[PDB]
């Protein structure tokens, strides 16, 4: 024990020394932070929570301070509770104070805050008062509550409700209610944790406050900025509604949220309390549907269907979003695809018949639409849109540019490339097998889906402005090396820029490395990637290539442009005889042993052109590559010379690169192009 303090910080060895007439009312005019290790359990916290009588000289000066304090004098509520909170909450944790945590002493603080309630100042209004309702949610949070004290806050949710529009909105006010609401709903929950709910002093005896409820929650009239406070209604009415005697009205009352608000927040909530809170059993006694209400909900907001290529390709969208859109969508994802193939060299899919046979894309009209996808279909929403495997399907919204930097072109650019991944490089599970047992893909997985995203139809793969801008920072280091770069637990945001950087870096400056790569993730072989990532990491040679590649990079920025389809795409082009537009593009690839096929969509036919080519003597694999893409992009910059509209929808690719027994240049060769001729 104390008798001196110093420095207008307490301790408790001093409070401790101190009668109970001049501690307390040494609280009434300290702020609780005051108080050093207040919430620790210290032998002098021990001592002075262990004193029984100290408490209670505690809780009787807070019942006189709730029966005279005024809007502008607050008579240390705030204090006496946050010590009070602090004596229960260390009585819960520790052994020695759980006579603290025992409901029946708890109950003791029942009169103090009665005597807060009889106030005539306890309502909103000014910051004092409004802090006293706050500190009082807060304390029968930690101790107790009546059926007489809820029914107390009936006035106040009444002042609030009767003020929605004002009050809501405001902080200070709208954090008094749902700290009230919270804290009851606690005390009451923690109460009967196990117990039949019947078997409560207050069960059956709160239709007031109930009553009240269900005034917030079906408010109607509801804004962005007083959603919330419907939404806390319809929660708390659910939680309550438990107490009450008639099971059906309540449920009644939650159902009727639903209709009011339609596939807006507060159904999905009301839905929820209905099923979980209630055993998804209505009003009427049958169980309710919530897996339909969710159909609904997603046929509201994604009531259009788009559908390509024999239905393997399918949009869902609202009803905002421009047809043209999707039409380019479509012909971005043939772009990307034509790309990935020629460096991947592989166009067979991996496993049969898993979900990405068909590719599903959901957009929302919006952001604010977009959320409710969490609540559909069971997936985070903190995106701008996001592609699951299993399911094949990429869910995103259409976006203005103020609200996202990505149009929804280019957001779709980069992620489909993860479809092209999981499909056609990385065997079974895209981000659960062999390769990501060690963290090997994390900078390929995040930079080749940049890089690709910058497909062109004749051009092969060029930087994007916007990733070339980032790059556009602090030299001194922030830059990172070949090594740290194929290294990655946290990184900054600058890490998937980077890794962009090498794989553009791979692609111009280095394709050999970048086929043994891509061949090594494709074969399965952890042990050849890894090895090809040592002699990266370790030649500083490489890093010194890589460090002016960068730079090359930088200053490439001030004339690049963002790849987008091409407005040709979605001209009229006109018939032309399909059988004229397989030998033209024949001929001009010198492709043999060929074959078609001829695909449906929403707004068009396409076609897909298969042959052989077998060239000269090879030059080597790395070579042949490079030349096999001027040859291939020239012949589909020659073919949109001619006056048939369709050869500017061409794209193309080749794969299973090979020699003949003769050294002659091998390649399997993919056309796809618009199809206009019927029969």
């Amino acid at each position: 024990n104390l008798y001196f303090q110093g420095g207008t910080m307490y301790d408790f060895e001093y409070l401790n020394g101190l009668s109970y007439t001049e501690l307390t009312n040494l609280i009434k005019n300290i702020k609780w932070n005051q108080i050093n290790g207040l919430f620790n359990y210290s032998t002098g916290s021990q001592k002075f929570f262990g004193d029984k009588n100290r408490v209670q000289a505690i809780i009787n000066a807070l019942q006189e301070s709730g029966r005279t304090y005024t809007a502008n004098d607050m008579k240390g509520i705030e204090t006496f509770t946050e010590v009070l909170r602090a004596g229960f909450y260390l009585g819960y944790y520790n052994d020695g104070l759980s006579y603290l945590n025992d409901r029946n002493f708890q109950d003791k603080c029942i009169p103090a805050m009665i005597a807060i309630q009889k106030n005539p100042n306890f309502k909103l209004g000014t910051a004092v008062q409004d802090e006293v309702i706050t500190s009082l949610g807060k304390l029968i949070g930690n101790a107790s509550a009546n059926a007489e004290v809820v029914n107390n806050c009936v006035p106040v949710l009444k002042q609030f409700r009767e003020n929605l529009n004002q009050y809501a909105p405001d902080y200070v006010k709208g954090t008094a209610v749902n700290e009230l609401i919270k804290g009851i709903e606690f005390d009451f929950s923690g109460a009967a944790y196990e117990k039949d709910v019947k078997t409560m002093p207050w069960y059956g005896k709160i239709d007031p406050f109930i009553n009240e409820l269900k005034a917030l929650g079906l408010y109607g009239n509801i804004t962005s900025a007083t959603e919330w406070a419907s939404d806390v209604g319809i929660y708390y009415l659910s939680k309550f509604g438990l107490y009450s005697t008639n099971r059906n009205d309540i449920v009644q009352s939650l159902e009727k949220a639903v209709d009011m608000y339609k596939y807006g927040k507060i159904a999905f909530v009301a839905m929820e309390r209905i099923t979980w809170d209630y055993d998804g059993i209505g009003s009427n006694g049958k169980k309710v549907d919530h897996d339909k209400f969710l159909d609904d909900a997603e046929k509201h907001y994604l009531p259009k269907t788009y559908t390509f290529d024999n239905g393997t390709f399918i949009i869902r969208a609202g009803d905002k979003v421009s047809e043209e859109k999707i039409k380019r969508l479509y012909w971005a994802s043939r772009e990307v695809k034509s790309q990935f193939h020629r460096v991947v060299g592989n166009d067979k899919a991996l496993e049969v018949g898993n979900a990405d046979d068909v590719l599903t894309m959901k957009i929302f009209n919006s952001p604010e639409e977009y959320k409710f996808n969490t609540n559909i279909n069971g997936v985070s929403t903190d995106n701008g849109g996001l592609y699951i495997e299993p399911r094949g399907t990429f869910y995103t919204y259409e976006r203005t540019p103020q609200q996202s930097i990505f149009s929804l072109e280019e957001l779709f650019r980069h992620e489909y490339t993860h479809y092209l991944q999981a499909r056609y490089l990385v065997d079974g599970l895209w981000g659960q097998g062999p390769f990501y047992e060690k963290n090997r893909l994390t900078w390929f997985d995040e930079g080749t889906a940049e890089f690709f995203a910058g497909s062109t139809r004749t051009s092969g793969v060029l930087p994007r402005k916007l990733i070339l801008g980032y790059l556009a920072k602090d030299k001194v280091d922030h830059r990172y090396s070949l090594k740290k770069t194929l290294n990655s637990d946290d990184s900054d945001w600058m890490f998937y820029n980077y890794g962009f950087a090498v794989a553009h870096y791979l692609y111009e400056k280095d394709m050999p490395t970048f086929i043994k790569m891509n061949k090594a993730i494709l074969n399965t072989d952890v042990k050849s990637y890894d090895e090809i990532i040592k002699k990266l990491s370790d030649d500083a040679n490489k890093n010194t290539e890589y460090q002016n590649h960068i730079q090359e990079l930088v200053d490439k920025y001030q004339g690049a442009g963002i790849p987008l389809v091409s407005d040709d795409y979605l001209k009229d082009h006109g018939y032309k005889k399909a059988s004229e537009v397989y030998s033209e593009i024949s001929k001009a690839a010198s492709l043999t042993n060929t074959s078609v096929t001829a695909e449906k969509s929403q707004y068009f036919n396409t076609f897909t052109l298969r042959g052989t080519y077998t060239g000269e003597t090879s030059k080597g694999e790395f070579k042949d590559w490079d030349e096999m893409s001027k040859k291939l992009d020239g012949t589909l910059e020659s073919l949109a010379k001619n006056s048939w509209s369709g050869y500017k929808t061409l794209t193309a690719y080749f794969t299973n690169y090979r020699v003949t027994s003769d050294n002659k240049v091998q390649y399997d060769v993919v056309f796809h192009g618009v199809l206009t001729d019927n029969g």
